[PDB]
């Protein structure tokens, strides 16, 4: 409360950090479902079923320009490139099995990297 604060978690790595992630999400071999924007214009249902579209693409730019506050904003962007995935695509598909394996391969460099 006013005055009254918690001891202060370093956070002065965490842009280095999440860009460490990133590099390694984009270089995994599954990747290539979510390296760019869905093509809006090319693939029927996309625009009005997905409401917020993210792709790593979309995150790296946001990460360079200082458009995350804090780490968590970070996370919740990455988590929505695979929860659209699973909104769209069925779990037996290259795409869909795509989505949950790089969901657990972030899930495990977020809690080695930050908890």
């Amino acid at each position: 409360s006013m005055s009254v604060k918690k001891p202060k978690r370093d956070d002065s790595k965490d842009l280095a950090l999440c860009s460490m992630i990133l590099t390694e999400m984009e270089t995994h071999e599954d990747a290539w479902p979510f390296l760019l924007p869905v093509n809006l214009k090319l693939v029927p249902g996309y625009k009005k079923v997905i409401k917020k579209p993210m792709d790593f693409s979309t995150i790296r730019e946001k990460l360079s320009s200082g458009q995350y506050p804090n780490l968590e904003t970070f996370a919740l962007d990455v988590r929505l490139v695979f929860d659209n995935c699973e909104t769209f695509n069925e779990d037996d598909s290259d795409i869909g099995r795509a989505g949950h394996n790089m969901r657990k391969y972030f899930e495990k460099k977020w809690t080695d990297t930050f908890k």
